[PDB]
């Protein structure tokens, strides 16, 4: 009857931690030193929908993005999403959250022209 | 010049930094059930003692089900959250996204239909 936990060793810290990189509701792009994508999880893969992993960030940003006039808070994509970026510093690099905000952004028009 | 991916503690440092900014809660148990660790945002949606904790006691003090939850479940401060619960090598882990605000803009916009 053996007893486990992801706090266990390093090992398995990470093999948890990629998990939650793996299934969570939102985009994470991890850049190097040189702003290269060395990793992206399936979220962040999935809205950008370009490829990601090698490419440099500022590449990136001339493709899978597409601003327009009333993004205010957000970005928009070439499909047309409205996402959120949450940009940090890394020891190694750089952490960028995407989160999509496009079905909040509707319903909040909704609502604005719902008023009238 | 430097990357996450240059060493296992390296990596390990990087993922521990997207969890601790993640817009999202994650609870992590280990195979008894109990809460081996909990990010900040899960921390602050639950605001209930955590790391430690059997996760099924935390339910009976974190959550307060409505009969109109659907497919979120309430938290005793009014929240609404919605679980999504995974199975670990290791334990399990859960991951709270809010939906207070959704479910809010939603009903807002019921009652305005109804008019």
């Amino acid at each position: 009857q053996e007893q486990h936990s992801h706090l266990d060793s390093l090992e398995d810290q990470v093999e948890r931690y990629k998990q939650v990189l793996d299934v969570m509701p939102a985009g994470v792009i991890l850049l190097d030193t040189q702003g290269i994508v060395r990793e992206a999880n399936p979220e962040a893969q999935r809205l950008l929908d370009v490829p990601l992993v090698g490419e440099k960030w500022y590449s990136v940003i001339q493709i899978a993005f597409a601003p327009r006039d009333d993004d205010g808070h957000e970005i928009s994509l070439r499909n047309g999403r409205k996402v959120r970026l949450a940009i940090s510093a890394s020891t190694t690099g750089q952490l960028i959250l995407i989160t999509d905000l496009t079905e909040t952004r509707l319903l909040q028009s909704r609502i604005s022209d719902l008023q009238r």
